[PDB]
């Protein structure tokens, strides 16, 4: 039941865009097609985005810009699945771009790195049937 171009995967329908935008565009262009940026929430659906963004930087459903670490649809974060690479989050200010760093991203090896929200990277958009 996914729209043409989506991708079905366990009772969930994904889109990989293949152009980048920073986080709040992407953000906005997933719920304009009545979805949300990917939320992972296991290490098998980390593997089904995975085969599909290839060694890519990817945004994902996940932040800290009005404070703690949130998924966009209100999953919580501290009891569900994490896949930081080791010494992420950092929310490293060295970049010199202003800030931190408040948006979750897959790195080019699947795990995932916060990031600084302005980047341009592809993303994926999620939708539940
Ligand atoms: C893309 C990527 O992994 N970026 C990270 C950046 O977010 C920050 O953690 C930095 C710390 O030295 O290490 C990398 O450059
Ligand atoms: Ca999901
Ligand atoms: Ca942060
Ligand atoms: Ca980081």
């Amino acid at each position: 039941c996914c729209p043409v171009n989506w991708v079905e995967h366990e009772r969930s329908c994904y889109w990989f865009s293949r152009s980048g935008k920073a986080w709040a565009d992407a953000d906005n262009y997933c719920r304009l097609e009545d979805a949300h940026l990917v939320v992972v929430t296991s290490w098998e659906e980390q593997k089904f985005v995975q085969h599909h963004i290839g060694p890519v930087n990817t945004w994902m459903g996940l932040h800290d810009q009005n404070g703690p670490w949130k998924w966009v649809d209100g999953t919580d974060y501290e009891t569900g699945f994490k896949n930081w690479r080791p010494e992420q989050p950092d929310d490293w200010y060295g970049h010199g771009l202003g800030g931190g760093e408040d948006c979750a991203h897959f790195t080019d090896d699947g795990r995932w790195n916060d990031d600084v929200c302005q980047r341009p990277y592809r993303w994926v958009c999620e939708t539940e049937l």
